[PDB]
């Protein structure tokens, strides 16, 4: 896969809503806590990543996620595309709740729990981590 | 400078509270507006950035920043240090506060032009960008 494309979606836990951006080339994973699942947070929080990253396309499982003016303006600005080399067919969001219940009792609110979670994931051994391979894979596109 | 030295310091602009954090050998940054000046924010925002890059030491130019037990469980969990290497002798947040006067009018809310401002500073050529070169610093430090 191509070191530009990430996929963002949406889940809940506890009542909340929990936005998950994966690096789909290395398993990296981005994860914040957000009050509603709105256009102005999927916005604000494609600016945070894009200013981060390297940011080429966005994919997502929801295409109604995209359709606010306010996430177009923000693609625009950021200069972000929409993906299409990735079809639908009906994984870590499941894999990342799983390591939040394994931590959840180390912290009083969730969005504490979602960084602890996001922190293990990222630097758990895989014989790479993710954040090991992010770095190695952007790098090496650079040259 | 070492890889995974960091710096944090606050600043303030239309009565809002600006964290900012350094890649010391890189230049590159993060940026965040958050409601109050307080360990809590403090702790949750390194456990943020040490669950995206490899943190090892943490420097500040306020020591009393880092006092509260909540900053020290955090710093605890992530395995973070404080930095002892960079003496305090009495500069971005001046150079971050004026890209973010030149894209002031085109948001509303100031949340939305740090991050724009973070935008532009990570991927401005300098020849590389200081985003460019975080992760070729981390990159070749894995080796
Ligand atoms: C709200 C809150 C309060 C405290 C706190 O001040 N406790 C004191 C410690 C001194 C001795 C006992 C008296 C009680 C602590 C945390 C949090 C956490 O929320 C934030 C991320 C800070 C926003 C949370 O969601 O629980 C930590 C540990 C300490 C942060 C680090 C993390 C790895 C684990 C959870
Ligand atoms: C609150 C807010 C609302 C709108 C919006 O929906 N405008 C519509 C567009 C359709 C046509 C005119 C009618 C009005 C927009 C933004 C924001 C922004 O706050 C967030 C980051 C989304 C939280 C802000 O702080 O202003 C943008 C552009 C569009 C986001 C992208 C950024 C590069 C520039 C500012």
């Amino acid at each position: 896969c191509s070191p530009g494309i990430w996929q963002l979606d949406c889940t809940h836990l506890e009542g909340k809503v929990i936005l998950v951006a994966v690096h789909v080339a290395s398993g990296y994973i981005e994860a914040e806590v957000i009050p509603a699942e709105t256009g102005q947070e999927t916005a604000y929080f494609l600016l945070k990543l894009a200013g981060r990253w390297p940011v080429k396309t966005v994919h997502t499982d929801n295409g109604s996620n995209f359709t606010s003016t306010t996430v177009k303006a923000a693609c625009w600005w950021a200069g972000i595309k929409q993906e299409f080399g990735i079809p639908y067919n009906p994984s870590m969001n499941k894999e990342l709740k799983k390591i939040i219940g394994q931590v959840r009792d180390q912290a009083e609110h969730l969005k504490t729990a979602v960084q602890m979670a996001v922190f293990i994931h990222n630097h758990k051994r895989k014989g790479y981590s993710a954040g090991e391979r992010i770095v190695d894979i952007i790098a090496t596109d650079i040259q």
